[PDB]
């Protein structure tokens, strides 16, 4: 399982693979966009976002590349960007995936600064959630959740995903006392560096804080040692300018100290469920024959 990677009906011919421009450096090799053939039901062509492994990479890198298109080949949620294929026979190493033509959602919310309503808040505070649900009821804790590792469509839909931030313009998001997110990470996490569906919820509320703000770095002015111990102690960041008190009551109930006493993803819906533009039960986990 490790040591190899065997291609299977996901292997895409890569002559059917056109790139056409760059997307931005991720944590393997450059990513760009460009067209597939035969990816998608019904459509002749799909554009689509390309991963490459770079060149200069090792075997074992290639292999990691490749175990994280592999893990992704089970889901299939509307809130979670999709794998579309791979190309692992040959050089470049290629995975090829949903394109999400408006980019990060850090990047979005910035190019926002000289404001959303209420309603578009809650909208992708439910599309966060929803697509969590899913990966947690699937086993999969996702370790990194931030404004930067969510996506935002042509639509504004909002989706989990990334192409690994580690090696771009937020690679200071990091500290590596591996790189932890410490600015993202639960009491507990910063303590053990264990991750749980519980420390997921944590990383969520910050997500929150972070639309609440225009994404300002949380704990501005701390240094990363200085983040570790405020937060270990007990520490939160402030409400923010104008923030609506429903989304900051939110914020705080991500925010408990006991992992035990944070909210599910499933029950963070629940409480907002009512505020949810039409449309969201028709293509959400959280109202689908799935969640049982
Ligand atoms: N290919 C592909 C592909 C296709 C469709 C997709 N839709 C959404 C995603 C991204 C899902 C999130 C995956 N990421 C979650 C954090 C992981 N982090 C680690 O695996 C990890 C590796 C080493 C040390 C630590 C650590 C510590 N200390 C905490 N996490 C890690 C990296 C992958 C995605 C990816
Ligand atoms: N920062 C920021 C920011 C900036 C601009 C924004 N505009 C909208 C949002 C909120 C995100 C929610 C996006 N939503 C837009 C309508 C979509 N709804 C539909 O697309 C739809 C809903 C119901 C039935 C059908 C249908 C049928 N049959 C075809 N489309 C739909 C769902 C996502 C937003 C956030």
């Amino acid at each position: 399982a490790a040591d190899v990677y065997v291609p299977d009906e996901w292997e895409v011919a890569r002559e059917k693979i056109t790139m056409s421009r760059e997307l931005g450096q991720g944590s393997f090799g450059m990513v760009y966009e460009g067209v597939a053939k035969g990816v998608v039901k019904d459509e002749p062509e799909t554009r689509v976002a390309i991963k490459t492994v770079n060149e200069a990479a090792s075997m074992r890198e290639r292999i990691e590349f490749l175990n994280e298109a592999s893990v992704m080949k089970e889901f299939n949620c509307h809130h979670v960007v999709r794998l579309l294929g791979v190309v692992s026979q040959g050089q470049p190493t290629l995975v090829i995936m949903e394109l999400m033509t408006r980019g990060d959602l850090k990047s979005y919310l910035r190019s926002l600064r000289p404001p959303p309503s209420l309603s578009k808040m809650i909208q992708m505070a439910g599309e966060i959630a929803d697509g969590m649900a899913y990966l947690n009821a699937n086993k999969f804790v996702h370790r990194d959740l931030a404004a930067r590792n969510c996506m935002v469509a042509e639509d504004f839909t909002v989706k989990i995903g990334d192409f690994g931030m580690t090696r771009d313009i937020y690679e200071t998001d990091y500290y590596r006392k591996g790189l932890l997110p410490v600015r993202w990470m639960s009491p507990e996490s910063l303590k053990d560096g264990v991750f749980t569906t519980y420390s997921d919820v944590w990383s969520f509320g910050v997500v929150l804080w972070e639309i609440a703000t225009l994404a300002e770095q949380p704990y501005q002015g701390l240094s990363n040692e200085q983040v570790l111990r405020f937060v270990m102690e007990g520490g939160l960041l402030d409400k923010p300018d104008n923030c609506p008190d429903m989304l900051f009551e939110l914020m705080r109930m991500c925010w408990q100290y006991n992992p035990k006493m944070r909210p599910s993803f499933l029950e963070i819906i629940s409480s907002i469920k009512e505020e949810m533009e039409p449309g969201f039960r028709e293509v959400s986990f959280y109202y689908s024959e799935e969640n049982k």
